[PDB]
């Protein structure tokens, strides 16, 4: 329907969309619902999404249950990730949910396993020293759960994973954000995400 090119973030069709990049060259198609699509080229770091925006008043479990079905067409054309991605303030925290990748795995402290949505999970945790966020220049730690075999559609148990990243002692703050992303890194790619539904106790968005 509408297609933007450069730095911009609202809401369409219910869901809360953006589309960032340091630099480069960016575009996105905002579809019917969560759906959405997005090619890149010539980037430093780009991200495209459709899902929650949250005010960062509640914790994960005061929203109830977290889920996204999903079904997508992915290129990363080097490192790019289809992911479940999203922040959490006090403590300021960036996590993801990593089903698909190009030639870069996502990796970093190794923290457990978890075995999910008819997969298996790597859990790792990295620190981030005076790097971007969503609140400016920051420190924040990142939480990661990788897939261990790549896939462009299914469900993702979000809550089940936040839970699990707890167990594990990596703590969740108020949630910020919540939505099927695609990102990329000097990467040129593009994706298709014709299916892309976010439930919040079980309501879909």
């Amino acid at each position: 329907a509408t297609t933007i090119t450069s730095n911009q973030t609202g809401t369409h069709d219910g869901y809360d969309y953006e589309l960032w990049k340091d630099s480069g060259n960016t575009s996105m198609t905002l579809n019917s619902g969560g759906a959405f699509s997005a090619q890149w080229s010539n980037i430093g770091n780009a991200l495209f999404r459709k899902g929650k925006k949250f005010d960062s008043t509640k914790t994960h479990s005061q929203l109830g249950n977290i889920s996204i079905n999903y079904n997508a067409t992915f290129n990363p054309g080097g490192n790019s990730y289809l992911c479940v991605y999203g922040w959490t303030k006090d403590p300021l925290t960036e996590y993801y949910i990593v089903d698909n990748w190009g030639t870069y795995r996502p990796t970093g402290t190794p923290k457990g396993t978890f075995t999910v949505d008819g997969g298996t999970y790597d859990i790792y945790e990295t620190t981030r020293i005076n790097q971007p966020s969503i609140i400016g220049i920051a420190t924040f730690k990142q939480y990661w759960s990788v897939r261990q075999t790549k896939r462009t559609s299914g469900t993702v148990s979000v809550s089940e994973h936040f839970k699990k990243w707890e167990s594990l002692g990596m703590p969740m703050g108020k949630m910020y954000e919540t939505a099927l992303t695609v990102e990329g890194y000097q990467s040129n790619g593009s994706a298709n995400v014709t299916a892309n539904v976010l439930t919040i106790g079980g309501k879909p968005l």
